[PDB]
Parts: C-alpha cells; sequence; structure tokens
C-alpha cells in the first residue's frame, strides 16, 4: 500500500507515546506476535546522525489503506533537533494535545517546526478525554486548537480533530473514548494526510555535484534530480555563485545509456549545449528557467551543536561568519542574531538571519549546515527569504 | 452547504457544454429543479468586464454535499480572456478531454492558465468514451493526461480521471458510460476540489490604499486585508517603491472603533508606530515581516486588448514601457516579448517578461493591467518571478 | 369454425386461379362461399403495403370444418413480394403443379419461400389431369413432387397429393377429375393444414416498443408479446445493442390492471426489477434468458423497391449502408451483393448478406426493411444467420 | 419395424416401473415382447457409461407398428446422470404423473432435462387413476400437466395424455383403468413420437480426428461427418483454437476411393486446398462457412462424479480449472459456480458457467467431460451460451 511517514508531535506528557502504542496495538490486533509496547517506545533508540544525538522511536503499522512509518520522540529537544536536522522525513503530523492541559509551549513550537519543514497537513488528537470533568473543556480546546493551527499556517477550520483517550485505547477500555477515537484518528490520517510524492510535477531542480567533458560532445554536469522531470531538449538555467546561465539540456545519461528523460531521484549526467567546463562548477543548480532564483538573505531556524556533538565550546555573536553548506554548494555567510540575543549558546536553537557572500539557491525549507574551521557548528532550516535591506548589500566582506 | 466555483475547460468540441448540460439535467432529477439545456448553455450570453467582452455560460447545481457555480465558455478566446482577467473565482476545474482526440492545444493552454491563476486541483473527464472501441486508446489517453497534469504542475497520479460519455449521460442512455461517469465525476469534484477559504492562515497582507495622520496619535494606512489576520501589536513591514520599512501596528480601526484584530476582507485603518505620513504611500503593501519579497522582474501571461476593447491601436514591440497597475500601486515597467514573437498581437495573449523600474509586491497569480497613457492595452497575471539578471539591471529608461 | 389462411402457390399457368375459382364454385352450391369466376380472381386487385404494391386476390370459402382466407396471386413477382413482406399470412399452402408440365422453376422457388416464411404444411394439387395421356406421367410427377417436397424440408411422403382437373371442376364436368378432386383437395386441406396457434410454448419474446418509469414502482417496458407466455416473477433478458441485461419481471400491466400473466399477442407494460430508464431503450427484445441469441450477420431474400414504390431510382452496389428496421429496432448495416452480382436493381429481389453494426434479435424468418434516409429501399426476410467472419468483425462504421 | 428409442420420466414412486412392467405384459401376451416383471425392472441392470454408474432398466417391446428400446431408471439421480451423459438416446419420453400427487419437482426437472437434450416429443401417462376418487382431481391434473408441458416448450395442447392405473393393467384388472389405458398409451406413443433422422439437411460438421499429408496432393483431415452432406468442391471452415481458416474440400476419400460426396455418419478423409499440416490439428471442427460459431462461455448442467466413479474426492470452489473434453478437442476451463453456490459436491449436479481459454465448437445440447489430471471429475451438457463479460475476457490462465 502507499507508504506514509508520520509522527506524533505536541507538548511533553500529553500522550504522544500512549497514542503511538495504542495505534500499534489496535492495528496489530488483526493478528500479531510482536508489536512495540509503550515502555518499548517510551525508551527509544539513540540515533547519531552527523554527530548529533537524538532519541527517536520508529514504529511501523498499517491501516486498511496505507503503510506508515511513524516516529515518536521522548523529549522536546529530540523533536527540535530532529525536525531542524531533517533526519526523519515527514508527510504529516499527529498533533496530540491533552484536553486538561490544552495547547502548551511545545505544542506551538512543534507546529511551527512542522510548518517550516514542509508539513502542510496535521491531524489533531485531543487526548486524555477520560480525565476531563467538563465537556466544555473539550469544545473550548478544539476551538483554541483550530485558531492555533490557523495562527501557524495550517487550515484550522479544515483540520481533522479527534477527541479521545489514548490510554483507554491502549488498555482496551471504554471503546467510545479509546478504540473508537483511535480508529477515527487513523481514518482522518488516511484521508487528510497526503501520500508522499517524488514531486515530479514541480520545476526540475538539479544540484550540480560535478562537471566533466566528453571530447566531441560537450560539457556534462552530474547530479541527482531533487524534483521534477528533466527531458532531453529542455531549456535549463544554472543558478548560484552570482551567475545565471541559460541553455538547453541536449542529452541525459544514466547507466551509460542516453535517455530522453530523467525524474526526481535519478543520479544523472546532463549534457548541456554550448557551455564549456570552466563555465560551470559543483554548487550551481540547474533548474527550469524562471522557476527559482538565488537568495542571499535568509531567516533560518538553527540548532547550534554542543561541544559534545563536536560543535563550538563557546557562544558567538552577531556577524559571526561561518561557511554554509547546502545542496552541493558551500558559501561564506554572516549570522545575525535576533534583537536582544547578544550571544548564541551551543546546544541552543534559534531563529537566525543569514547573509551569504553570494546569492545561492537557498529555498525556504531547504536545510544547511554551518561550518567554521573543519567542524559543524550548526544545522538549520531556511524559514524565510526576506528582502535584502539596503544596509545588507552595503555589508563588508 | 459549502459553495464552490468550478468550470469546464478543455479544447473546443471535446464535450465541455455537453458535460455541463448532462450534469444539470442529472442533478435536476427531482426536487425544485429547473435546469438549463445544451442549447441554452452553448449559446452562452456575452458579458463585459472592464471593457472586455466574453461569452460565458453560468449554471448552478448542487450535489448532496455542495453547491456549485459552474462556468462554461463557447470558445477558447473566452477562456483565455476570462481566466487572465480574473473576473470570477475558480476553486477547481473540470478538464474535459475527448478520448478519440486526446489532449489538444487548448487542453494544454487551459491547464497552464488554470495552474497560473491559482487553481490547485482539477478533475479530468475523459469524454466520448462511446466513440472508442479500443479501451487501449482510453488507457493511453489517461496515462497521457496524467503526464500532462504533472507537466503543468498538477499531481497527475493523484488527479481524479473519469472516463465516460457526456452525450450518453445527457441523452440518458448507456449508464455505465453516461450517468455513472457523471456521478463519479461529481463525486471526484466534491472530494478533490477544495472549498474556497479566506486564507486566514496565510501571512497577513494589506495593500495600502491611502495614508493619513491623526495629530497626537500617529500615521494611519488604510486598506483591505487580502489574507491572513492582523492583530493589534503585530510587527509589520511595508514593501514597495524600493523601501523596506519595519514597524508595528499599534492600532486597528474600523467603523470608528478600535479593534484588537482584523482579518482578510476587512477594510481598515491601521495606526503604525514611529513612521510619519511622508514615510508611506498608496501602493506599498503592509505584510507580516519576511513573509513576502518585492519583485522587479516577472514573467506573466498577458492579454493584449483589442482596438475595439479600448486596447492599443499599434501593436507594441519588445522594450515598450507601459505603466503597470496591480494591487493599489502603479509602476513603470519594460516589456520583453517571448522568444519567437516580434510583436504583441492585439486581442492575443502571450507570455511576457516584465521588468519594473522598482521592486513591488508582485506575487505569482497576482493580476495587473498595463496602461499606455490613460488607456489599458493589456491585462495580465504573474506566472513567475525569474532571477533579475545583470543585464536586466543595465537597462535604463 | 376455426379460421385458416391458405393460398395457392406454384408456377405460372399451372392452374392456381382456376383451382381457386373451382373451389368457390363447388362451395357456393352449399352456401359455403360466393362463387368467384376465374376472371374475377385472375384480375386480382392491386394492394399497397408500406409502399410495396402487389396484386393478390383474396377469396373466402368455408368447408363444413373450417373457414378459409385464400390468397391467389397473378404473377411470380407477386408471390415473391408477398411472402418476403408477409403481407398475406399463410398457415398452409396449396401447391398447384400441372401434370402435363410437371414441376417448374417457380414451383421450387415458392416451396422454398414458403419454407423460409414458416409454412410447414402444403397440400398439392396435380392439375390438368384431363391433359395427361396416361398415369405414367402423373404417377411420375407425383413421385417427383414428393421428392421435391422432401428436398425443401417438407415430408413428401406424408403430404397429400390430389390429382384432378381444376378446369373440369370449374366447368362442372368429369366429376372424377373435377368435382371429386376438388372435394378431395379441400378434405386434405381441412386435415393436413393445422389451425394457427399463438406459439404459447415458445420462449417468450417481447420487442421493446418504449420504456417509461412509474415513481415508487420502477421501470416499465412496453411491447407486444410476439410468442410465449410471460408471467409475473419470470426472469428475463434484454437483448440487442450489445447489451446483456438480465432481471425479473415484477409486474405486468394491461388495461391499467396488474396481471400475473400475459400471452402472445398481448400488448403490455412489463415492470422490470432494478433497471432504470437509462438502462433500456426501444429496440431491445426482452426474452426468456438464453432462449435467443442476437445475430449481427444474416443472409436474406430482399425485395428492392422501385421508385414508384418509394424506393431508389438507381441501383446500389455491394457495401451500400442503409439502416435496417426490424421488430422495434433500427440498426445500420452493410449489404454484400451475391457472388457475381455487381448491382442491386430497383424492383428486383435477391439474396443479400447483411452485417449489422451491432448484433440484434434477427431470427430466421424474421422480416425487416432497409431505409436510406427517409425512404424504404428494401424489404426482406432473414433466411440464414451465418456466423461473423474475421473481416466482418473488422468493419469500420 | 421402425425403431424408436424411449424411456419413462417422472417423479419417484409415480409408477414409472409399474407402467414399464405393465407394458411388457400386454405386449408379451399378444406377441413376443417377453415381459420382465416389476421386480426385475424395479431392480435395473446397473450400467456404466465411462465409469459413470447408472442403474438403468432396459426393456424391448414391439407394437404392430414399431419396435421400442424402452428404459426405466430407479432413482432421480439415475435419470439426471443418464440424460446429462446421453448414455441412452431418446427420441421420445413417456412422462408418468401420479394423478393423486400431480406434477412434482422431479416431474419438472425431467421435462427440463428432456428439453435440454433435444427431446421434442413426450407422451403423458397420468397414473394411479384408481387411487383418485373425483374426476375433477384428474381433469385438473391434466390441465396442470398441459400447462407444465407448455411451460417447458412442449405443445401442451397436443401432447397425448393418457389416464389410468398401471397397477391394474399390470395385475390385469379393471380394463378401463389398466389394460385399455396402456393400450391408449402405446397407440399415442406410436403416433406422437416421430422417427429419428441422421439429419442430412443441416450444415455439414466434421470434428477433426487427425491430420495427415499426401505429398503432391495436399493436407487431409479425417473425421466422421456428424451431420449434413459434404461434397467435393464445397467450401469449408476450420473452427477452434481461435484459428478461423477457410478453404475448399478438393477431395473426399473413403474406402481408398475418391468420392464426390459424403454424408452424416461417414468416417472420411477430406483433402483441403493450400493448407499445410501445421495449419491444422485434431480438435478443430470443419464446417460449412458461417454455419456455426465458436463459444468460449457456456452454462451447463454438470454432474460431478463421486469418488467411487473417479471424480475428485473433494468439492471445488468457483475457482477451479479442470480440462474440458468435447468432440475431438480438449481445453482448459474455469468453472464459475453460479451466484449463491459456494461449492461443487461430488455426486451432485448443478448449473455451472464454464469459461474456455479459447473459443471452441461447444453448442447448446453438446456434451463434454471435465478432467482433473487423468481423472474425470464431471460430465456435462451445454444448456446455454452466455456472452463473455468484459470481466470474463480479462481472465488470466
Ligand atoms: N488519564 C489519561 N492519562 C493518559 C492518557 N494518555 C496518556 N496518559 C498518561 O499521561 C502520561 C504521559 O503520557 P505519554 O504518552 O508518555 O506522553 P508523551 O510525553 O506525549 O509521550 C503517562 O502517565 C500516561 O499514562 C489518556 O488518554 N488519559
Ligand atoms: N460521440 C460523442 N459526442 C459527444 C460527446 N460529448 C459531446 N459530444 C459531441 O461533440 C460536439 C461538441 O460538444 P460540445 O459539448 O459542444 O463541445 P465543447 O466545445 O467542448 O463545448 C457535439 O457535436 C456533441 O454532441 C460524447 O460523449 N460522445
Ligand atoms: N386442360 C386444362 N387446362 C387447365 C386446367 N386448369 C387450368 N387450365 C388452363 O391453364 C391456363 C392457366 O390457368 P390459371 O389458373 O390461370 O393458372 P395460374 O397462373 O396458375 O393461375 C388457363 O388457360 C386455364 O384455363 C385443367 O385442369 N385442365
Ligand atoms: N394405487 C396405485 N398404485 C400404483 C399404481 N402404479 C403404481 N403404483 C404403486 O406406487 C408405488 C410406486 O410405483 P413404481 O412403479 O415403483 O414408481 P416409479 O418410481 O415411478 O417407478 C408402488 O408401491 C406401486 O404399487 C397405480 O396405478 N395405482
Ligand atoms: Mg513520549
Ligand atoms: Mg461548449
Ligand atoms: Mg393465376
Ligand atoms: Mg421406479
Amino acid at each position: 500500500k502507499p507508504h506514509v511517514n508520520v509522527g506524533t508531535i505536541g507538548h511533553v506528557d500529553h500522550g504522544k507515546t500512549t497514542l503511538t502504542a495504542a495505534i500499534t496495538k489496535i492495528l496489530a490486533e488483526g493478528g500479531g506476535a510482536k508489536f512495540k509496547k509503550y515502555e518499548e517506545i517510551d525508551n527509544a533508540p539513540e540515533e547519531r546522525a552527523r554527530g548529533i544525538t537524538i532519541n527517536a522511536a520508529h514504529v511501523e503499522y498499517s491501516t486498511a489503506a496505507r503503510h506508515y512509518a511513524h516516529t515518536d520522540c521522548p523529549g522536546h529537544a529530540d523533536y527540535v533537533k530532529n525536525m531542524i536536522t531533517g533526519t526523519a522525513p515527514l508527510d504529516g503530523c499527529i498533533l496530540v494535545v491533552a484536553a486538561n492541559d490544552g495547547p502548551m509551549p511545545q505544542t506551538r513550537e512543534h507546529l511551527l517546526l512542522a510548518r517550516q519543514i514542509g508539513v502542510e497537513h496535521v491531524v489533531v488528537y485531543v487526548n486524555k478525554a477520560d480525565a476531563v470533568q467538563d465537556s466544555e473543556m473539550v469544545e473550548l480546546v478544539e476551538l483554541e486548537i483550530r485558531e492555533l493551527l490557523t495562527e501557524f499556517g495550517y487550515k484550522g477550520e479544515e483540520t481533522p480533530i479527534i477527541v479521545g483517550s489514548a490510554l483507554c485505547a491502549l488498555e482496551q477500555r471504554d471503546p467510545e473514548l479509546g478504540l473508537k477515537s483511535v480508529q477515527k484518528l487513523l481514518d482522518a490520517v488516511d484521508t487528510y494526510i497526503p501520500v508522499p510524492t517524488r514531486d515530479l510535477e514541480k520545476p526540475f531542480l538539479l544540484p550540480v555535484e560535478s562537471v566533466y567533458s566528453i571530447p566531441g560532445r560537450g560539457t556534462v554536469v552530474t547530479g541527482t534530480l531533487e524534483r521534477g522531470i528533466l527531458k532531453k531538449g529542455d531549456e535549463c538555467e544554472f543558478l548560484g555563485h552570482s551567475k545565471n546561465i541559460r541553455t538547453v539540456v541536449t542529452g541525459i545519461e544514466m547507466f551509460h545509456k542516453s535517455l530522453d528523460r530523467a525524474e526526481a531521484g535519478d543520479n544523472l549526467g546532463a549534457l548541456v549545449r554550448g557551455l564549456k567546463r570552466e563555465d560551470l562548477r559543483r554548487g550551481l543548480v540547474m533548474a527550469k528557467p524562471g522557476s527559482i532564483q538565488p537568495h542571499q538573505k535568509v531567516e533560518a531556524q538553527v540548532y547550534i551543536l554542543t561541544k559534545e556533538e563536536g560543535g563550538r565550546h563557546k557562544p558567538f555573536v552577531s556577524h559571526f561568519m561561518p561557511v554554509m553548506f547546502s545542496l552541493t554548494w558551500d558559501m561564506a555567510c554572516r549570522i545575525i542574531l535576533p534583537p536582544g540575543k547578544e550571544l548564541a549558546m551551543p546546544g541552543e536553537d534559534l531563529k537566525l538571519t543569514l547573509i551569504l557572500r553570494q546569492p545561492m539557491i537557498l529555498e525556504k525549507g531547504q536545510r544547511f549546515t554551518l561550518r567554521d574551521g573543519n567542524r559543524t557548528i550548526g544545522t538549520g532550516l531556511v524559514t524565510d527569504t526576506p528582502a535584502m535591506t539596503e544596509e545588507d548589500k552595503n555589508i563588508k566582506w
């Protein structure tokens, strides 16, 4: 069946793990010798991805329509890092909000992060409906949630909100609160969360990994199509490093065979017309003409690694100038702390403003790492590509 | 129940009006029903919108779930002008493709136009299935349409494609091809085409209509919130006329009453901190900080008005410099004709590249008119905001 | 007295009309008929049926046992046209063969036609016995006739053969040859030619004349039961137009009353379970399931109308495509002329092969007309139902 | 004396055997139809028709006008299997109906089988008139029987119905009910039941037994002409294995001599023009062009043999592909238990739908066997040739 990656988000102690466990138990009830229990998921593995350690539980379960890869994390820190470091792909989120607590600070942070990483669809599970002494408490929280969703870019009025008790469901009790709510939840997830797509419909985008030439045929740029479809003869535009080159792809090569087309995910060699090897370089991005434009200024959510993770031992102030690695390029940039913030502490995550020396393909949602010296000092997510201020372009380098 | 605006699109003679008539007839079966017949719909009345005449038929029908306003136009020129002019809202399109003919030129243009004007979802009706013997043909056409959808930005694999005969449906015969296809079509419309929204979850955006001052209180900008929600105390940013002014909305007023918030559709006066009346002007756009960026170069589908439509008398050539009006602003721009067109054919639409003298809010899907002197010679839609090339700078006036 | 439709057949000048006149003469004595002189019967009135003109004399006479409607026609062409169109229904035929001339071409053609239209009983009158020198001739002709009878499907051995002189009978002379032979002929007719039946034991067959709906009850098809018995609750199948629809007849209505059954000859409305108006159309035949199979190709003896009969003025060639009308249906068909035949001349009858665009109920013995636009150009009788050939199926309409 | 195959049919205990015995006496007394007593007959000589067990009692007796091969079977199962396998050919049937019981289930089932096997003539013996007091009971039973006959396609109005007591005739008492009734029965039997005929008038049909070549002369197919007449020069068509080949019989060989014609029952060698040995194969049927059409779907009354008879010791579901043998061909088929039936128990007969991977000559009334491995799991009789559903066609073997 179609595969979908989802995850429970929401403030600590609201029931994310209980829901996840209840889901695995309910769906694995149609016969099953082994399925992850609460405790087994509450204490999840530690995945060291690029020096950063994040405790995350990954369970799999299937509905009558889709196979799901579900991640649940023990603490808020795991979510922040995980969502910013783009370790676990995500097509949709199950926002768990304990009825008796209502949206909490982490509830909002996760929503922001889910929005910023590209999640456009969320399903809300108002958990702990068993511990509620007022049905008034429920109707009120749903309203607050829909407004919260809209506040964070989601269609609050369209978002499915299921009310129930993940606990009752996990301990197979009071079906109207437990089992039923979870079924209603899974149904909402099957219908509201879109199935992943290789985004073949978006303008092709190919980060140039390398360049080479074949005597007698021309210059070839290699790379993996991150999205769209590249067709032989298609017009292309290379962007980055303060340059814009418009030409045509006269040939596509994969597995030593000439092809008429390549699609997102294909590692290919694109033969381009007229251009010579010195005209191109790793770092440029070949895209459908006019589909994207380089950005030199960006706002990004950035996790600053701790010394343990191999990052900085001390904080840094505005105008700190590490080198940003994103896609296949690397570019020097200047970090600008938010108003107030005088120091950027290691282990801390914040919304930073980054200005690259030269405009590069830096799309919203695009991930990057910051390196100073030979170590990674931060990992981030582009959240906005604000307009370069008059003072910004008057920056020194 | 929910109201949704839809319309049939596709190449002439593929069955758009027959399908429309079939739908009305079928949904007319019982209740307080008075439906329009083929002839009535085919002989679409003309309508004038800002000096531009268009033959368009409008019918209404409701499924069990929604009410629909449906637009069907006789000729291709009708759709081109109607979709570029932005006369009415379009939440979804019903792309009609005749099975024997397969996708044709107008099939492509309408899809592109639909995507450009903002239609995110279309449902496809492969018509005239009755006129085919080889289901082999139909299968190929469906595959072809899915690639076509993907080619134009729509999720081809996800798009509902219904095969049938609008004629059999209209003439109440061969139900598997007729009635049942129409029922499947309407279901798909009900489920795949989103209900309109006021986009309250999007970043607030307020095109400034005017500016005034209240002694002892401050400067006020007036305008109608185009999307999102504005709250008293919200940080805001004015964009346009090469200016980036960031401040805060300290007061929102409507009906001579102060408000804590306003949302899309509200015509309001927004009191802003610090700024003076000379610091602002009609044409600027007040938006959530960093949400949008002004553009100076844009690609657009532009309809060149006819001489009798009040358009220009002499077709203009590349580098013509009309004045662009969009939102509440006006700005000089330079036009660059498409590669392959030496002149802007009157009464014809084309893909122009326009460069504004100054960056202004010009979002994709945004409409604008081009005026030469006091007369409008073209009305367009932003389709892309390409990277401003070094050459595009060197151009003067 | 039961009623039987009979008629004389046989070669021109063999004595059909004289015999017919002799019969009325002999029966007029006892008041079982009004004597019609040879001259009155010979100068047969011209009649017009669906434009087709044929001269036929109709006389009525009664034997003590039955009442008879006797048809006698002047020329071979009248017989051919009459039998192909079935203008004068025949329950049995009196084959007249002149002993002095023996079986002739038309003797064979009439027996063949008689067989093809469903006549199963023929009594023979070997006429002009007064002109045969001896029995050898007669005895030999009789033998030849019985053999001929068997050659065309009849039981030559059981078939009554009366020898005599219709002329002697008519002129009341030579009692043995005349009077006695005619009385013997009539006795044989009374005995060997069975009274007509409604074929109530045959599988019911109801050509659908129209379809209508009764709110709260369902879809009703109307038509005249051509044969068999239809009972409420009976399973039925609708055949034709490449449709295979099986259901049950849940109601039978005639004279605005609900009936439990109807019989051949009844014009009724059959309420059929589950089907909607869209499922059915005039032209389909409702029949006992599996009782009949639609045919798409047939051989038929076809009379091509002259322009005076409203037909074509010019001959047509092989592959001509009129529309065949039979029972309550109409269907395009392609005509294939006989081997050698290069032109179908108006006023000519010939064996044609017709292939329908779609299989329809078209049985051997079934009649049809061929129309080109608004005029009937041919009227035919199905004589065989050959299976479709590979190239036949590969017909382009 | 002419020979006519006959047998009694009717519900159990209605007096079939008694009537049989009563028959062997009345004719063995006068002449030498040597009677066999009730017990002899009642305990019929169990016969085997290809493993298939059939307790059938055979008896011969003659009437001054004919010799008869009369068969009587103990249980319902015997008749079903006997008629389905056609082990004992029937030119006519003697339907026994207890006048006190009237038509019962088996009475109807036997009439249907009789019709399904081609029996066109039945004589009815209303038995046990001695057990009935009122004459109304009787006349009512006769009316019911005539309705029953008509219901099954027989001419209920002309079918001879004899009332009496087979027990009285047998025990020679009450001549009116006994003797005189059986005398009336036999007279009706001699009169109503016609004499068979090889049928030399239908389109020649030659199931191909084998193929061989005569170098310098051509390909020869051998087989016994099942019907019609084949003449040298006649055009022919090979049907089966979806290979429609047409040609001409350039030679006929029987008894090592070249003949001009051959007729039904003749085992011959047919030399066909142009075709090569590879072009033909056993199993194909050579027939007059268009005279017959291959069938890939069929409904049939199939008897599922019992393990004792060699059938699959277990029942089979609607999804089973045994191999079907009929005429000289063999073909894999998919059995489709009718909607409702979930299994096919051995020893049980039922209407089945059969889909052959290829269109073979399988006419209604044609017999076949079904095999699993080298075991015959069922024997059947084709009763209907339904159209292939677009579903049936999309069948993968
Ligand atoms: N009463 C009640 N307690 C619940 C429910 N769901 C979870 N809990 C309890 O709340 C605590 C935190 O739940 P847990 O799933 O670990 O929260 P997480 O941090 O979001 O994963 C545990 O003590 C759970 O047993 C519920 O529906 N009702
Ligand atoms: N055979 C067939 N003709 C159709 C069907 N739908 C429409 N048509 C015919 O196609 C022609 C054009 O249809 P119309 O609805 O006016 O096309 P439009 O130009 O797309 O509006 C008319 O002659 C219709 O009767 C269909 O399902 N089958
Ligand atoms: N000698 C003789 N002539 C006869 C007899 N019956 C008819 N004819 C003559 O044969 C001719 C044709 O007879 P008619 O009845 O018109 O033949 P039809 O064409 O078959 O109707 C006339 O001249 C009749 O008088 C008969 O029994 N004997
Ligand atoms: N009263 C009466 N009994 C009869 C008559 N014919 C047969 N029976 C009885 O009915 C029973 C069944 O008859 P049988 O010939 O075995 O029936 P079958 O199964 O149709 O062969 C036996 O007990 C017979 O004695 C009859 O004319 N009158
Ligand atoms: Mg947890
Ligand atoms: Mg139209
Ligand atoms: Mg005459
Ligand atoms: Mg018995």
